[PDB]
């Protein structure tokens, strides 16, 4: 019923099974999720309805 | 050492000890740290280089 994904740094932040880039974005912080044009998992780019996994390293791209 | 605090939506993260509400800031992702504006500990405004404690809920505020 939910999924562990780490942050680039290390720290872990956990979402329902079925959560999205998306939703990690603004699970990080509502500023990293209204500023999100894309996201890499693992290093890799990925769709913004990429549903995430437990262990992948998701790193949130942001306008700036 | 080291110092974890929580995130308001309940997901845990690393500082080395001494690490005030900005580092941790840049910590949960670049683009907090660089539209933050001001911080809230447990609930309660504080000074921006406020040193965080273990156990502290973190919530930066960014310009809105």
């Amino acid at each position: 019923e939910e999924v562990f994904v780490f942050t680039p740094k290390g720290d872990v932040i956990s979402l329902p099974i079925g959560s999205t880039v998306i939703d990690f974005a603004y699970a990080i912080h509502s500023a990293v999720g209204n500023r999100m044009i894309g996201a890499k998992v693992d290093g890799r780019i990925v769709p913004i309805d990429y549903k995430v996994k437990t262990g992948e390293i998701i790193d949130v791209l942001t306008t700036k």
